[PDB]
């Protein structure tokens, strides 16, 4: 019996650091979504654990050279935590090295614009080149780009792969800051969940515009054939039966939300 | 080596062609949930045999035998290989077969004869005026049985007395009652087939308030099959390649009737 390693990411609001961090240890350095929810699946699996936020910082990606995993994904991969409880996307090449839960919760790829921009859709975003955009500089929504065979999208990539200066961004934090600052010329694709969350928190001049360019869902992570999976699977689809995670979602989305 | 499929006739997933009673095998069949197969099937290289549902449902635990029924119960006791249909992943369920990742969002919905004054349910719960059911059996009768949130188990403490049944044994059936009573009877479904009926002649019902709940429908195989890894990836794929969502636009295509 030991103390379950999970890796997260700083991410509002899943993790968030706790106003008085700094003179904080261990997990009641961080609070959010996920942090409850690490907490309830823990309870209800009956393990003690440890949250350790990943290095690099990243969600999870095979460098195609070198064709070493990075980010969460890399953690479960190498055996350097036990369990990821992050905002981390379920696809095809990530359920080929690691296992995941059924989805705790929904999502799709959005776009986020600041509030005026002339833009509804992909589309729109499509046939036009005053207004930029682009993506996170990896994870799941620029693979979708990368990889999509539908002309539309395929048109977007191949415009975002080449403009210069980089489209891309590190964080979602520097994303939506470009968004705000760029004056209506920088529109922002993410994932549906921290648009709409974003949506909710000051200054209130982003928001979400048209439907998601597809439907996935964020499942918990362990490394392949952990016995730890059949569990937390079980954990995941009690909590949603008993409400709980909907609860969740409205506490660090909505509940507090400061636009109204 | 021939996969058998077990399937359930629920429209707009599986139905009858028009003439299949001329018809053979699986060419009696069209829908989303038969695509699908096709297409998984497909993609994990087997042939396979659909199969209609002997005693036309889900599946639940008898509570006195403890028999699984329907769709659950082909697959735990060995008379079907898979099951690729409407079918709710559960909790419960999970404990007895396997399911794939999600191949469609759903929640619990309500539907209404159009000009009935209700929006949610909370109003239903609070009136008597008009009845509300569910299917007599699947996870939407369920879900009301089992929840502690107030409204929901105020709603099946009168669902569960109310006379006469304000249960129906198919969805076909739940829907022509709506249409029949004239507003005097609500109908609690999956929003999947909420949706589809509101968009069929003679677009006299509606999807009303937001869903209940949220969760999803998986392709099930009997516990630990080894189909099970094959089927999950094909499912991922068949997302990712937007194939899901063709199937859906296709099957909900709104020819404009309503
Ligand atoms: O799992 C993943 O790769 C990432 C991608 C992503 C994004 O683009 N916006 O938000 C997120 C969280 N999930
Ligand atoms: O899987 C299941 O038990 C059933 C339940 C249900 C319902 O109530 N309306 O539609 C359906 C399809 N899923
Ligand atoms: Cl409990
Ligand atoms: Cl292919
Ligand atoms: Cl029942
Ligand atoms: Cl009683």
């Amino acid at each position: 019996n030991k103390t379950v390693v999970v890796t997260t990411i700083l991410e509002s609001p899943y993790v968030m650091m706790k106003k008085n961090h700094e003179m904080l240890e261990g997990n009641e350095r961080y609070e959010g979504y996920c942090v409850d929810l690490a907490a309830e699946i823990a309870k209800h699996c009956g393990f003690k654990y440890k949250l350790t936020i990943v290095g690099d910082g990243k969600y999870g990606a095979r460098d195609a050279d070198t064709k070493i995993w990075n980010g969460m994904v890399g953690e479960l991969v190498y055996g350097k935590a036990d369990i990821a409880i992050a905002p981390l996307t379920i696809t095809l090449v990530r359920e080929e090295v690691i296992d995941f839960s059924k989805p705790f919760m929904s999502l799709g790829i959005s776009i986020m614009i600041k509030k005026g921009t002339p833009i509804e859709s992909a589309e729109d975003l499509s046939k036009q080149t005053e207004i930029a955009y682009g993506t996170l500089d990896s994870g799941s929504t620029k693979e979708f780009f990368r990889r999509s065979k539908i002309a539309v999208f395929d048109k977007m990539w191949t415009y975002m792969r080449s403009a210069e200066p980089s489209v891309f961004v590190r964080t979602t934090a520097e994303g939506v800051a470009r968004v705000r600052k760029s004056k209506g010329k920088y529109a922002y694709l993410l994932e549906s969940t921290m648009n709409e969350y974003i949506e909710q928190r000051k200054p209130c001049d982003t928001m979400k515009v048209g439907g998601n360019l597809d439907s996935k869902g964020y499942g918990i992570a362990t490394p392949k054939g952990s016995s730890l999976g059949n569990a937390v699977n079980l954990a995941v689809l009690k909590l949603n039966e008993q409400g709980l995670l909907d609860k969740l979602k409205n506490k660090w989305w909505y509940d507090k939300g400061e636009c109204g």
